[PDB]
C-alpha cells in the first residue's frame, strides 16, 4: 500500500561523535518521489560541525528515489514502509578513520523521518576530514542495490570521492545494510541501480553552520523486451 504520492515532508535528525566530539544536526526539507527530487537544509545544532558536511551526505532516505513505472515491483524503501527500515553502514575513509550509523527512516503522521546515531573513530587531526581540506561538493554515484534473502532486506557497497583542495581524492569506502521494522510485507528486488545527483548550497540568511542540499535520484538498470 505504499503511498509516497505527495510531496511529504521530512525530518532528519542525526546525533554524532567524532574522536569524543560531541554534535548533533537536524535537517527538514521536502521531497517528491514521483520526480525523485528532493530538497533539505541542515543545520548543526551544537555550534560548528567537526567535519565536513560532505561526509555526512550519504548517511543524512532511499525511499524519495523515482523508480519508473515498471519497476515498482522493485522498490524495496517504499515497500517497507510506514513500519520503515534501518540503514545501517559503516564508512571508512581510505588512509584516514571510519564512521558507523544506523538509522531508523520511517513516518511519523504526515512526515517521512530519518534519526542517525553515527559514530566515528580515530580520524587524524590534520587529515582531509579532521582538518576541513575538502571541497564543498558532491560527486555522482550510481549506487548498486542488491537483495539480502536473509536479514530480509538489501545491501549495497560503493566508493565516494570527495574532491580535496589541493587537487587530490579522499576515497570513502561504503558498505550499507538495509533491513525493515516490521515483518510480513517487503519487495524483494533483482539487483538494479540508483544514478543520484546532488547539489551543495549555502542560504544567504543562515547564521548557523548549515548545508542546503538538492538531490536527484532516479533508479534503473532493469530493461525489458
Amino acid at each position: 500500500e505504499e503511498l509516497f504520492t505527495g510531496v511529504v515532508p521530512i525530518l532528519v535528525e542525526l546525533d554524532g561523535d567524532v574522536n569524543g566530539h560531541k554534535f548533533s544536526v537536524r535537517g527538514e526539507g521536502e521531497g517528491d518521489a514521483t520526480n525523485g527530487k528532493l530538497t533539505l537544509k541542515f543545520i548543526c545544532t551544537t555550534g560548528k560541525l567537526p567535519v565536513p558536511w560532505p561526509t555526512l551526505v550519504t548517511t543524512l532516505v532511499q525511499c524519495f528515489s523515482r523508480y519508473p513505472d515498471h519497476m515498482k515491483r522493485h522498490d524495496f524503501f517504499k515497500s517497507a514502509m510506514p513500519e520503515g527500515y534501518v540503514q545501517e553502514r559503516t564508512i571508512s575513509f581510505k588512509d584516514d578513520g571510519t564512521y558507523k550509523t544506523r538509522a531508523e527512516v520511517k513516518f511519523e503522521g504526515d512526515t517521512l523521518v530519518n534519526r542517525i546515531e553515527l559514530k566515528g573513530i580515530d580520524f587524524k587531526e590534520d587529515g582531509n576530514i579532521l582538518g576541513h581540506k575538502l571541497e564543498y561538493n558532491f560527486n555522482s554515484x550510481n549506487v548498486y542495490i542488491t537483495a539480502d534473502k536473509q536479514k530480509n532486506g538489501i545491501k549495497a557497497n560503493f566508493k565516494i570521492r570527495h574532491n580535496v583542495e589541493d587537487g587530490s581524492v579522499q576515497l570513502a569506502d561504503h558498505y550499507q545494510q538495509n533491513t525493515p521494522i516490521g515483518d510480513g510485507p517487503v519487495l524483494l528486488p533483482d539487483n538494479h541501480y540508483l544514478s543520484t545527483q546532488s547539489v551543495l548550497s549555502k542560504d544567504p540568511n543562515e547564521k548557523r553552520d548549515h548545508m542546503v542540499l538538492l538531490e536527484f535520484v532516479t533508479a534503473a538498470g532493469i530493461t525489458h523486451g
